[PDB]
């Protein structure tokens, strides 16, 4: 039969898709969602075998244990367990494309149980095993006595097993196939993998049973009224003494209920549903949901009888609250969304695709920190819990298809196929079934890069005629496609157009104006968080609040999907793409998250957090003007502090509670300004802190904050009298300057300060040089590769051009004395291939004060790629505990993305100012410091920088980070300017025109002297 | 040229085609056909089929359509006549001045339901006229309005020809047979008999 | 497997549909219409017997003519032959109503055919059958070998006959059931054939 090559089979003996159920026997038990008897779990030890295709699979199997099987825990991907390698690939199919067969050599799971079934269970009633996840299709024996078959690895699977058990003890059987007609649905971005992964259940069910509801929530004009709708449909003996009630409680108090017996309204000229049944039950002054406030309540469904004795109950929680789409708005209650939202794999670094409720929550709570109110589940519908944990914290979901065949050619062959539209529609059409009922999912989506078929068209189509209540959104096929109610692209740009054929990914400001178009935008996905990235993030968000119609989007992506491997000794280490011989192999770009796998953030994260913010600030004067982004609740747990400082020296702070209605807007003035003893720079820092703890945060957290600079006076006090003058030695292949305990020394050929000793000790492993290059970020590389050069990507243009080869060419190097000081004069060239690439011409002014002021002019020739950065670099001879300066921070920042960093004074240990990416490249930069100290040393200026143990050479030879080492000594690169990061996307030229150092001449001066 | 897709014994009516485990055997019906007659000028009306209610697989079906072939209307009588999966009001017995108000799926007069508010359709009876035996009276009233009311484009008689069988008697002369004549039952008799033509062509 | 009782399988091995085709090698003649020498009518006579279950269908005709079936013109409707009775109902289903399941009694005619094929079509190319209406669904072999399964009265079913078929005598057996799934969705007010 081979049913796994045969899209026209994708299931047999497969029950009907419901809602979650769990047949409780007692009502109260139904409404407090309390384990229920009749819903037992088979997670645990199971018996597994590898094989290499289903044709070796011995017969035996099915009737008995096979001795070389081994125990292991299910849920579980095989591959996490060693069975065979999982495998990275982004777009190509990781089987030849042969719709609809599959490789002959297939790994096959033969997955074995043996467990006992109480007589209470099948002396009466429905006893039915549940699959939440098998990768990617199967087949059922039970008892040796073949059940069924299944595919789609994203939705349950349910067979009816009352005829094959017996009392007692008995055997499951699952033969799980890892390719099947269904991996041509299932080609999303992430590692493929393999297995029953996700919960496996059985459930007992009355033979007369609630095989179906639904619940609706209509509202008047003002939401101050609904009518709460519940449709029950039943299986089994209709009998005139059946009864459904369906109650609606607020916490303990039951707000409404009705009681009907079954037999719906007449539908057409052949009646109406007998098995069926509506209740209607009319709630005043309901408590809203929504992100902000997630108010619930609780639905329970009795099936009895007349005389009052239960059958069995189906509860489930229910949100009060609209969506619709009216004049060009996504609404919610009324009021238009603004989503923060973020796209999240399921994905663990141990457990691979197996997901639990701890990580799951703690998922939730960092979103939830981090100002994010939604979430898409990229791609496919997510285990049953996510969505529980969404209704109760509060985060709109976006529900989606398990349906992506990127790597078709064209995108749509198989989505335009008619053929291919009745596996395409289960896809859709059981996830609509299961999870209807939740409130916190409030779009349904289409899928996943499958270009825009008839299939697609068709299936929008049958959601909007069965679920009203939720737009459906898909991107497929240029975003704008008769598919979708929102213009939902995937990394197009807030300003720049990319005007690809047939697929225009167009600005998003000049997209919502385009003739005749009126839909909402709401990216899909954009800014791929990949490595060092997030660069222009502040762009999107300035963008969706200038424009009503750009309601956010969905940031790419939550969590880096990198997987633990061990080392020779044991220790574990983040992989990637080609890791476990996997080939062909995506490498890093299976890595894009915001956080690590383990949940600890990159530092995106908190440009994210901030540029999220709910509350915005303006100042003017003493007044700070504070604007509530909330649509439905008021400020009731935040508070206003503030706080100035003279270049990080605290002068004065104070509190102010808060109290904004949504949307509102609040004035507090601060308090009389006194005056400030010193030159410096004053600054005003605000931040909004929740004294009390809530269900996602504890008390004290920070969730908004901004600062200003307000008077500065400049500097006008001349020095002092210098105790001494520097003395010059000069001899033939050096300048050297003595003062007191100090020298400097400058090579007379190279033309750089090749060492300064403190006393007898050398300062320097590496001479001071001009440095213009960076160990390229994920975004620098792009797509490039080694067998297949990107000649586009900044890497590619930087290497060409001999960026990273030039060598410095002396052109001057002199020697002055002044009256107190002694000047070095240096001039140097770097060239490639007999061009001029970069000149840099620099001041050395030595002072009787030991201090060394550095000034740099640098010349870029306007033909060669605008270079990385333009700055100095050396490695200093000590390693120091700590690394304390006045700049931005404390985390990392670049320039086009430090808008989540505060001016400030900051101290960290040196490790800190390293970010342990897992495909390492230039990293760790701060930007706008104004004072460096480190060891005895100090910098001062207006400069970027970073400090680590690793030179850049280092960062750019080496793959992974645990093959990094420290160097001897501090490699420290302070930089005059940096180029941007990046991210609008990692395949091409990202870096905005405004951050790149296209400037032709720069300059930059910076102080060296000892502390 | 419609789909061979007919569930009128199903109570209700839907029952089939608003299921969605059935969407995949419906979509064969619509989608094979379409396949293989889009070529052919004379077809200028695609149909989803006939009495199977109305339900989210004809919504389903009648989008795919005007996706994959924007050059002809759709129609589809089902729940009502004027649901949204028909282009095209097509009640079928519809009277032209009488209402008959069933519920959940009237029947209005053909003149009152092209105004009723906000329809802005074209109306044409997929079937009208029910010609069994000595019947087609009222059919000039068709007619009348059909050419006073732009919106009333016509419609199509119930229908050509008889489906009566020949049987052979005693003597082996043959005689016309309708339900219930060959032993079958239960039977709808003579209801299988409402052409404008007899079995042989020869007119009534 | 009953694949008769089940709306998940409406076909096995069926080819795309598309519109008519004839695979002229001439130009000129498909210009007019003319007759196709690759397109050949299997119209005719052909063996049949009826059962009245499936299950009592006889393997043994899988390869070999029943000696008891009748030679009969091909297209027809058995009833017309007088091997069951034809059934005029309206609205209500000839079968009970209990979807998608079928009479355990369900008549069963088992079509075959001894055909020519020349090796020429053999050597090159494809080689399909085409059975433009089987009213309700059925089963399909070639020189004993099963090929496919089809639904839906009214609209061609294909299959590829490229590698059962062989140069000279070769034989089809179609095993067409009287009810199927498919007839949940033909309740036509016609005569049920
Ligand atoms: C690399 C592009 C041509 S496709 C690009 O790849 C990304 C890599 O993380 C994501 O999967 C995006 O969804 C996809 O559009
Ligand atoms: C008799 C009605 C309830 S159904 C009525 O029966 C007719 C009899 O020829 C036709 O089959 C019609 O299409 C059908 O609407
Ligand atoms: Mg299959
Ligand atoms: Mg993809
Ligand atoms: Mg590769
Ligand atoms: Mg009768
Ligand atoms: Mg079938
Ligand atoms: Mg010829
Ligand atoms: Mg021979
Ligand atoms: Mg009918
Ligand atoms: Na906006
Ligand atoms: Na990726
Ligand atoms: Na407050
Ligand atoms: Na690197
Ligand atoms: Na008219
Ligand atoms: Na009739």
């Amino acid at each position: 039969r081979r049913d796994w090559e045969n899209p026209g089979v994708t299931q047999l003996n497969r029950l009907a898709a419901h809602p979650p159920f769990a047949s409780w026997r007692n009502s109260e038990e139904a409404r407090t969602d309390r384990p229920s008897q009749q819903l037992r779990s088979l997670n645990g030890e199971w018996r597994f075998a590898w094989f290499p295709a289903p044709e070796a699979v011995p017969e035996s199997w099915l009737e008995c244990d096979l001795p070389e099987a081994d125990t292991v825990v299910v849920p579980s991907n095989w591959q996490m367990h060693g069975y065979d390698a999982p495998i990275y690939t982004n777009v190509t199919y990781p089987i030849t494309v042969n719709p609809p067969f599959v490789p002959t050599e297939n790994p096959t799971g033969c997955y074995s149980l043996t467990f006992n079934v109480d007589e209470s269970w099948l002396q009466e009633g429905q006893t039915r095993i549940i699959f939440d996840g098998v990768n990617s299709a199967f087949h059922l024996w039970c008892n040796g006595r073949w059940v069924g078959y299944g595919q789609d690895s994203r939705l349950p699977s349910e067979f009816d097993l009352s005829a094959f058990l017996r009392a007692g003890e008995n055997r499951l059987a699952v033969m799980v196939l890892r390719w099947s007609d269904g991996s041509y649905l299932e080609d999303q971005d992430m590692w493929r993998m393999s297995g029953i992964f996700r919960d496996v259940s059985l459930l007992h069910k009355p033979t007369t049973q609630i095989s179906d509801f639904h619940v609706a929530t209509r509202f008047n004009d003002d939401f101050s009224r609904a009518v709460l709708e519940a449709e029950v449909q039943m299986c089994g003996e209709l009998r005139d003494y059946l009864r459904v009630t369906v109650s609606l409680w607020q916490g303990e108090t039951q707000v409404a209920s009705g009681t009907a017996p079954f037999g719906g309204e007449i539908i057409d000229e052949r009646g109406g549903y007998a098995d069926r049944v509506t209740l209607r039950l009319n709630v005043e002054n309901p408590k809203l949901w929504s992100a902000e406030i997630p108010n619930l309540y609780r639905a329970v469904v009795e099936l009895h009888t007349a005389d009052g004795t239960l059958i069995e109950a189906e509860a489930c929680d229910v949100g009060f609250r609209e969506v619709r789409i009216e004049n060009g708005l996504l609404l919610l209650n009324g009021k238009p969304l603004l989503i923060r939202g973020v796209n999240r794999h399921e994905h663990h670094p141990l457990h691979g695709q197996v997901m639990d409720e701890q990580t799951m929550v703690q998922d939730i709570l960092l979103m939830k920190q981090n100002n994010f109110n939604a979430v898409r589940c990229s791609h496919y519908p997510n285990h049953p819990l996510w969505y529980t944990l969404c209704d109760r914290y509060g985060l709109y979901v976006v529900d989606e298809a398990n349906i992506e065949t990127h790597g078709m050619v064209p995108m749509n062959r198989l989505t335009d196929d008619p053929r291919w539209l009745p596996a395409m529609s289960e896809r859709v059409t059981r996830m609509v079934q299961r999870d209807r009922n939740h409130p916190s999912v409030i779009i349904w989506s289409l899928g996943n890069e499958s270009g825009h078929g008839a299939n697609h068209d068709a299936l929008y189509r049958w959601i909007k005629s069965v679920d009203p209540s939720r737009p459906v959104q898909y991107e497929g096929g240029g975003a704008d496609t008769t598919a979708t109610d929102i213009i939902c692209p995937m990394y197009a740009r807030v300003d720049e157009d990319q005007p690809f054929p047939a697929v225009p990914k167009w600005s998003i400001k000049k997209w919502l104006s385009l003739p005749g178009e009126t839909r909402p935008l709401i990216l899909c996905e954009y800014a791929h968080a990949m490595g060092n990235s997030l660069g222009g993030f502040a762009k999107y968000w300035q963008a969706f609040r200038q424009y009503p119609r750009l309601q956010g989007g969905f940031v790419w992506d939550w969590v880096d999907q990198s997987l633990i491997k061990y080392d020779e000794n044991g220790n574990p280490w983040s992989a990637y793409g080609g890791d476990f011989g996997d080939t062909p192999n995506d490498r890093q770009f299976c890595m894009n998250g915001l956080v690590f796998a383990d949940r600890t953030p990159h530092p995106a994260l908190t440009e994210a957090k901030h540029q999220q913010q709910f509350f915005q600030f303006r100042l003017s004067g003493q007044t700070i003007e504070v604007t509530s982004e909330y649509l439905f609740r008021h400020s009731d747990n935040e508070l206003l502090h503030w706080m100035v400082a003279l270049d990080g020296k605290p002068l004065a702070s104070g509190e102010v509670p808060l109290d904004v209605a949504p949307q509102g807007k609040q004035l507090i003035e601060l308090p009389e300004l006194p005056q400030p003893e010193s030159a410096g720079q004053l600054w005003l820092t605000v931040r909004v802190v929740q004294p009390n703890a809530t269900a996602w945060s504890e008390a004290g957290h920070i969730s908004a904050w901004q600062q200003w600079r307000l008077a500065e006076n400049l500097s006008v006090t001349l020095p002092a009298a210098s105790h001494a003058i520097p003395h010059l030695t000069t001899s033939e292949m050096d300048f050297c300057i003595e003062l007191g305990n100090k020298r400097w020394q400058f090579n007379r050929q190279s033309g750089f300060l090749s060492q300064m000793w403190i006393g007898d000790k050398k300062q320097l492993l590496t001479p001071l040089r001009d440095q213009f290059t960076r160990a390229p970020l994920d975004n620098d590389i792009a797509v490039s590769e080694a067998t297949r050069i990107d000649p586009n990507a900044w890497v590619e243009r930087w290497k060409a051009a001999g960026h990273y080869q030039a060598e410095a060419a002396l052109l001057q190097c002199t020697a002055d004395t002044l009256a107190d000081a002694v000047l070095i004069t240096t001039a140097h060239a770097w060239q490639h291939q007999g061009k001029t690439l970069f000149i840099s011409r620099k001041t050395y002014r030595i002072d009787g004060s030991g201090q060394m002021a550095i000034t740099v002019d640098v010349e870029v020739a306007s033909d060669t790629p605008h270079p990385a950065r333009i700055g100095l670099n050396c490695q200093l001879a000590q390693v120091a505990e700590r690394v304390n300066w006045l700049g931005l921070g404390p985390q990392e920042n670049y320039p086009d993305r430090l808008t989540a960093a505060c001016f400030d004074r900051w101290d960290l240990p040196l490790s800190d100012m390293y970010t342990p990416y897992v495909f390492p490249s230039e990293n760790g930069l701060r930007c706008g410091t104004r004072e460096l100290n480190y060891g005895p040393h100090q910098w001062r200026g207006d400069f970027q920088f970073n400090i680590s143990r690793y030179s850049q050479q280092q960062l750019m030879e080496t793959s992974h980070r645990h093959l990094l080492h420290a160097e001897e000594g501090t490699w420290l690169n302070i930089d005059g300017f940096h180029m941007g990061i990046g991210g609008d996307d990692s395949w091409s030229p990202s870096v905005s025109a405004e951050f790149q150092l296209s400037a032709g001449r720069y300059h930059y001066q910076l102080v060296w002297c000892q502390k």
